[PDB]
């Protein structure tokens, strides 16, 4: 213990390189995240992901400073991270969301704060407000100055570092290109696996210095109406299965496995406490490059969450070819 | 930010976790052995947490002082230095191989090594003299099992003297050897061999990674070019175009693309350099990454180059560079 892989981010800080996934769909009860976070930590998960809209942070803050307690890890020993949901986009609400987060938390600040989805909508309580018409609704809101609120929650020392999740290539650029920028995204937090592999923002990541964090690695939650029931399930992919068997793990493991080969930090959700072990494993053998190459063949371009219900702004990110 | 606790590392067959950033600790003997005292204590300044030495680079007395310097200053504790010493060929007999291992522990005044490798699969007589000649200048060959010589490794290990054990410059058959002994107990957790884009390994690479086994690649910048080691007409591997243009495109150097390129592939990766500004740049090889197209150009650069043949122990059958991998 006390040692696990870590990649370096540019903004000096170091990443878990296995993360625990924390969201659950809406007929789960909030308390299996508060055993489930325990037990992640307990099989050796460093890295805890989860944001204000998942409604759990109550809980997973209570694990967290529950494993810490009983000193089965130190605070120094968690990375945790939080997003903006994007009701708080509008600059003077950045700050005051995270501190909301932080008080759930009950921590004194998250080690990564992301801009959960460069969408905006309407602040308020609800997190997806819509009209009388059963409409979105959406907010305008220059997400340079969103990224300079962030920029001073790091500075504040709320957040060890800030990145984005869902960004393409234009708005990363975007980022990237402002004027005066302090500090650049360490992360982009996207979906990303075998059937939807993200070569190319990969590429473009990397050659920025910003890590790419893969979701729904293992297929995703699959929860509808978020994603389509007629999509193949990832887990059941022949390839993955034949080199599970071979390799005598599980097609989870090889689809994890693969993401670290790449490059890529991959998440992983369980609320089950032997695959919670299981996944943990993927640091206990490797694939050899006949292999990386059998999996980056099972590319469709088959994105599992849309997330199109915030389709028509100018920022909708899954319009552009990447 | 946090030059912290916290630095790139890999989880290795036997639990244990290896900084994938080596800082390479051997200079020619023209290099006065005072040096490699300054060189490591700079390197662990800089960030290096692993240390790559061996006794046949006869600077373990050195190395050894840096690193309780670093550690007795509070810079570093223990537990966050990576050190590997390797036996010597004149120790392969089982029963030599613990006194090895103990007398290179009595030079660094360690208690204990992060890793302890076969240094050369190719075995000579006992005694002091590391490359023992008859009168005559013929190298005095020992045969001896080294599924032996790695039941004492182990045993090693179980003592506590080494947390890890693996081997280097073995080829596929000793690999295999070793794995496909009966009563193994622990697998080798590396295999330390020459890699660099001339010489990238390709093969071999996907052997040790089925087995999960960590390739660490040595004169990963080309090597120290020392003859009559090296021969002086080999190519400069950081003189490549590739290398140079690939150097510009990312504002970095040439022995930074080579370094990064290995940690790309999944190798773990040592670097020499007993220059001040050297030994920081290449700690800088966690600073960018490169994209899938300029790691397939450097795997164009391959060529079949072996710098360091050794071939003064080829003969015997153990002799590893004769076989294609
Ligand atoms: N930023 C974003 O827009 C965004 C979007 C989606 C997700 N995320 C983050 O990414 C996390 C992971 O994504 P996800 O939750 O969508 O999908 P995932 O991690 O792809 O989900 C894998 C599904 O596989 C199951 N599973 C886990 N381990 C397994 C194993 N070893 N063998 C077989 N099945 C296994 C899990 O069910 P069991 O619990 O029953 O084991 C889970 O329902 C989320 O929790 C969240 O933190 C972020
Ligand atoms: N197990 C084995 O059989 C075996 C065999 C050979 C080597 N090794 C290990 O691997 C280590 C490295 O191998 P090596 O010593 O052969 O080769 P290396 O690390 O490939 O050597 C690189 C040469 O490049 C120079 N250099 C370092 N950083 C540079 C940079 N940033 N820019 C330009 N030049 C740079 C160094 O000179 P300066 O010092 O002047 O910077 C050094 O002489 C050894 O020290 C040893 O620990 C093991």
């Amino acid at each position: 213990d006390s040692k696990y892989q870590c990649v370096k981010l540019n903004d000096g800080h170091f990443m878990p390189v296995l993360g625990f996934g924390t969201y659950a769909p809406a007929e789960v009860p909030k308390s299996k995240a508060l055993e489930a976070v325990k037990l992640a930590i307990e099989a050796g998960f460093h890295h805890i992901d989860s944001a204000h809209v998942y409604n759990n942070e109550e809980q997973v803050g209570l694990a967290i400073r529950s494993k810490i307690a009983d000193g089965s890890v130190k605070r120094e020993d968690i990375f945790y991270t939080s997003k903006l949901w994007s009701n708080s986009h509008r600059p003077e609400l950045v700050r005051p969301a995270l501190e909301r987060s932080l008080k759930n938390l009950q921590l004194d600040y998250v080690d990564l704060y992301l801009i959960h989805f460069p969408v905006s909508v309407k602040p308020g309580e609800e997190v997806i407000p819509k009209d009388e018409n059963g409409k979105i609704l959406f907010d305008t809101v220059d997400l340079c100055a969103t990224w300079e609120a962030m920029e001073k929650c790091k500075d504040a020392g709320l957040a060890k570092s800030i990145g984005v999740s869902n960004f393409n290539h234009r708005l990363l650029e975007m980022i990237l290109n402002k004027p005066g920028l302090k500090y650049k995204p360490v992360c982009n937090q996207v979906e990303c696996h075998p059937y939807f592999n993200q070569r190319k923002l990969l590429d473009f990541c990397k050659s920025k210095d910003i890590v790419l964090v893969a979701y729904s690695a293992l297929g995703s939650h699959r929860e509808e109406p978020w994603v389509d029931p007629n999509s193949p399930v990832l887990l059941e992919d022949p390839v993955l299965c034949a080199l599970a068997k071979k390799h005598k793990r599980t097609p989870a493991l090889i689809a994890l496995r693969y993401q670290l080969q790449r490059g890529v930090v991959v998440l992983a959700k369980s609320y089950n406490e032997q695959r919670i072990r299981q996944n943990v494993q993927v640091f206990e053998f490797q694939l050899t490059s006949e292999e990386m190459k059998a999996i980056d063949g099972l590319n469709r371009n088959v994105r599992y969450l849309t997330l199109d219900i915030f389709a028509g702004p100018p920022n909708y990110p899954f319009s552009d070819e990447y």
